């Protein structure tokens, strides 16, 4: 029993974290085989950020301008190239701790673990979700750029996020490991803002199934709804529309509790229209939306890596 | 910016997790140097758990009755001993991945990271706190016994918890790494229940200071309170008494924000009376109590967003 915001074990990623310094800018890099991946803004001064021409800044750099530190060892950069908003530094040493990995781009609503790093040294691990507005509600201070987000499947690390920036509302933005931003963000010090966000409906339903598995049933009722009628309510409360794909994905949780998805949707409709009436669900007074259906199945089954 | 329930990176502990099997019972062990530490109830059947005589069950075992698996390698047990509620299995191989470590027994209110494991394989990492009733609100299924709790302040792992049991209310109990239980619990299936739990007041105050550091002050008020009047009020909401030690520990957070501890206590008294009125604090509609003053200083910026 119990239900916690659980992250994947971070050891396989810890063994990849390095420090990258270019001039007075220092941030984190990901060392996989003989390449170190990091945000391309490592080559910018504060003045450059206002309007950087990354190709023009990069052409003026030599390999020896990049200082890469792995623990207490200095790696030698022997090549450099840019891929979208990521810089790839070819080094003379292959990482002996390179895990089996893939670079994957995730969709809004998906969750991942973040290994927060400073000066190439891991500081903590936490779980988060790619918001529908393509931001993440992370916990990052200056120096955390280059920290990565990931998921694990058996022995394979799927890297999905690299940290680049904080927005005025205190939320975060970054790219996949191919350097493509999530969201309409750019790597420059210019006016940028998080768009209006919505609640991830399929994840709230998954967490209500988690509450049922753990013994919280007070919110269940005799009613059902159609997908069309439920979505009228979702639109009214700033919830994402629920699709037939979301209903299908909830199938295993619906089967393991005996509660049809549309039956759980009628419970969610009443919770939105009336509130919790002084009660909590899994120790929360808010409807939690950062657990996917797979996260619920994995935590309620004991899947290992 | 931001504020999350953050665990320590788990790699140093992952390299210590092994599987221990005795007959049909299988659970996790912690392999440090040439010793594997695990719950002594690995030698029990379900029937034995009502009134176990651990000494009598253990004397009938040889070293080769204990199967220890580290990854895909079988370790050889060359000695065994019982220390309180833990079994210490001496093995013929020292763990090459043993980190710098210490065994520390913690007090209620302290937090730690848990590396949940099954069959000697890590499944996830999460943060928790030792509750005032000496239980933890973990996430553990059957097979998770032997999973450990730890902190990693300055590259040394401080192991503070080993998982042994789930209570009828769904909360968890376990020991320090010397096998001494936290709380009045026994590794026997007895009518033992979690005592009435209370909120960790010093941690709620720390989290209110975290909210101020991150730029929010809506909950502050123009009042102060004495320590005794605050305790008289807080205990009516099942909050733990706040001591002068707790006030002292909040000193650095009080200094970074310019808000005296007793003035933050007055704010907490008002939040207990009024609730949040549709507002949230650091993305929560409840008063959070599983962040210590040390955790807030560890995670938050050293510069308040004034
Ligand atoms: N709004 C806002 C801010 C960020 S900023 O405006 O100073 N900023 C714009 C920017 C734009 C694009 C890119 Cl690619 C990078 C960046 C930078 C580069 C430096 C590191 N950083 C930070 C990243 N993460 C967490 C931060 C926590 C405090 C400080 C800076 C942080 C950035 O966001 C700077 C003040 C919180
Ligand atoms: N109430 C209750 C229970 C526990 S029990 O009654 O089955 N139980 C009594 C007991 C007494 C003392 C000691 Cl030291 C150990 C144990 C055991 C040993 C086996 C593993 N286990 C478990 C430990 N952690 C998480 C569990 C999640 C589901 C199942 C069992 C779990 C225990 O608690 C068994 C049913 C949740
Ligand atoms: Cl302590």
């Amino acid at each position: 029993s119990g239900f916690r915001k659980m992250a994947f074990p971070s050891g396989k990623v810890e063994g990849c974290m390095v420090q990258v310094t270019c001039g007075t800018t220092t941030l984190n890099g990901l060392w996989l085989d003989d390449v170190v991946y990091c945000p391309r803004h490592v080559i910018c001064t504060s003045e450059d950020m206002l309007n950087p021409n990354y190709e023009d800044l990069l052409i003026r750099k030599s390999n020896h301008n990049f200082l890469v530190q792995a623990g207490n060892v200095q790696l030698r950069v022997i090549g450099h190239s840019m891929q979208n908003c990521v810089l790839k530094l070819k080094v003379d040493t292959a990482n002996p701790k390179t895990p089996k990995y893939k670079f994957v781009r995730i969709q809004p609503g998906q969750t991942f673990s973040v290994l927060a790093c400073y000066n190439g040294s891991p500081s903590g691990v936490y779980q988060c979700a790619m918001r529908p507005n393509f931001t993440i509600k992370g916990s990052f201070l200056n120096g955390s750029c280059g920290s990565v987000g990931f998921n694990i499947d058996y022995d394979c690390v799927s890297f999905c996020y690299m940290h680049h920036m904080e927005l005025p509302t205190g939320v975060h933005a970054g790219t996949d490991l191919e350097g493509n931003f999530y969201g309409p963000f750019v790597d420059r010090q210019t006016a940028q803002a998080a768009g209006t966000d919505t609640t991830i409906t399929v994840n709230v339903l998954a967490w209500l199934y988690a509450a049922v598995i753990n013994g919280d049933r007070w919110f269940l009722n005799r009613f059902t709804t159609t997908l069309n009628d439920f979505n009228l309510v979702a639109m009214k409360y700033n919830y994402e529309p629920l699709t037939q794909d979301h209903v299908d994905i909830l199938g295993p949780l619906s089967a393991q509790t005996g509660i049809a998805v549309l039956d759980m949707c009628a419970s969610l409709k009443e919770l939105l229209q009336n509130g919790m009436n002084g009660r909590t669900i899994l120790g929360s007074a808010l409807l939690e939306d950062e657990f996917t259906p797979f996260d619920v199945v994995r935590q309620c089954s004991g899947v290992t890596f």
